[PDB]
């Protein structure tokens, strides 16, 4: 590589002069970002050894990348260990200590992240925002320690205001969404394994600067020991759009709350029981969605406002083991969808 750094400030000072960078065993000073924004176009950046971070109660990000034609890779043996248990307090980003976001994959164009091995994020892991064609391959996010040490709001991939995001072969163990797409166009999640969290989610959609989800493929993935399997949420009273979404080849195991949940009634982060019509869900395909829900959970819950869900196609959906909801509303007729 042009440049190998074991020091965070040296790396930040020198980055734009390096065509290839190795970040080797960096201890990132407490309360600071490993700031890899503004890279020279075409730069490759490789993590080696164990990256760690000083402790401070602050908002992060711990790491930040931006640029065009950037490749962000992990070397054999590397890890990025945030030692999140230092912050974890069962309250996540909703109270207790101020806890830093981990990785800002922001303003990355025609770029790729491959093979990053991430452990113990304080709260959310990857924030993907203002990205234009970004591959995210074979990323491992292991927040399993958080199950018994107070992990909360440890989402793996949060996506907004982005296009052409392609997440492939992710392996996630956490306590919140495996995926949350709040907005974006041409977003893929495929070949993934999601354990311990809240499933593969669209939304909540609405009430943000960007409320459009269009052309999404979430496929060939396993969801295990999670609250939800397939999830789409839209915000009560909001305007937006969820269209051209396909979930296919999704296996579910021991889902606690909902195998499939689609509801248009989110207000301040909680369902109201009353759906609203300003964020229509159209062109929704579910194909080959199979598996088990806990007896105390619910197989399928569809809570559409009148006229607000249409052009759905569901086939090979076999979700069993939980209760059958008596509360579903306005399911697209003839779609094959059923609670
Ligand atoms: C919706 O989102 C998706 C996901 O982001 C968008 O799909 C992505 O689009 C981008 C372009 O914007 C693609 O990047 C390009 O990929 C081209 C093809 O790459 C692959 O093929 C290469 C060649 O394959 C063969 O050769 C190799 C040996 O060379 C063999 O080993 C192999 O078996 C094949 O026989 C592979 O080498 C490579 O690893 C990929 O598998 C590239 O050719 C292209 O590179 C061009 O530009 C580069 C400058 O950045 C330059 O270096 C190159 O020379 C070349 O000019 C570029 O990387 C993504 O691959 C693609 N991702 C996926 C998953 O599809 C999609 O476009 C978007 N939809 C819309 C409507 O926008």
């Amino acid at each position: 590589a042009s440049c190998t750094f074991t020091d965070a400030a040296a790396a930040i000072k020198g980055k734009a002069s390096c065509t290839s960078i190795i970040l080797n065993g960096i201890v990132v000073p407490a309360g600071t970002t490993l700031d890899m924004t503004g890279l020279k176009s075409g730069t490759t950046v490789t993590f080696q050894g164990k990256t760690t971070f000083g402790y401070k109660e602050w908002e992060g990000p711990l790491i930040s990348f931006s640029g065009t034609n950037i490749n962000i890779n992990g070397a054999s043996g590397h890890s990025i260990d945030c030692q999140g248990s230092r912050w974890w307090d069962s309250k996540g980003s909703n109270g207790g200590k101020t806890k830093p976001k981990f990785f800002y994959a922001h303003s990355l164009k025609s770029s790729n992240i491959k093979g990053l091995n991430v452990l113990n994020t304080p709260v959310q892991a990857f924030s993907i925002n203002s990205a234009t064609t970004l591959g995210v391959y074979d990323v491992i996010i292991d927040n399993s320690a958080g199950d018994s040490a107070g992990g909360h709001n440890t989402d793996a991939f949060d996506v907004g205001s982005s296009t052409g995001v392609y997440i492939s072969g992710a392996n996630v163990k956490n306590q919140d969404d495996c995926l949350a797409i709040n907005s974006g166009t041409n977003i893929t999640f495929t070949g993934g394994t999601c354990s311990g969290g809240h499933g593969l989610s669209i939304g909540s959609v609405g009430g943000r600067s960007d409320n459009t989800v269009k052309t999404v493929t979430i496929s060939n993935s396993k969801i295990v020991n999670s609250d939800n399997g397939v999830r789409i949420k839209t915000v009560s009273g909001a305007t937006g759009s969820v269209s051209g979404v396909t979930y296919s080849g999704i296996t579910l195991s021991n889902i606690a709350k909902y195998g499939i949940v689609i509801e248009q009634d989110y207000e301040n982060g909680s369902p109201t029981g009353t759906p609203t019509n300003g964020v229509p869900i159209t062109g929704l395909t579910l194909s080959k969605i199979t598996g088990s829900v806990a007896s105390s959970g619910t197989n399928v819950y569809i809570l559409c406002a009148s006229g607000a869900c249409s052009n759905w196609k569901w086939s090979g959906v076999s979700v069993t083991g939980g209760k059958k909801s008596t509360k579903c509303s306005n399911i697209p007729s003839g779609s094959g969808a059923a609670c």
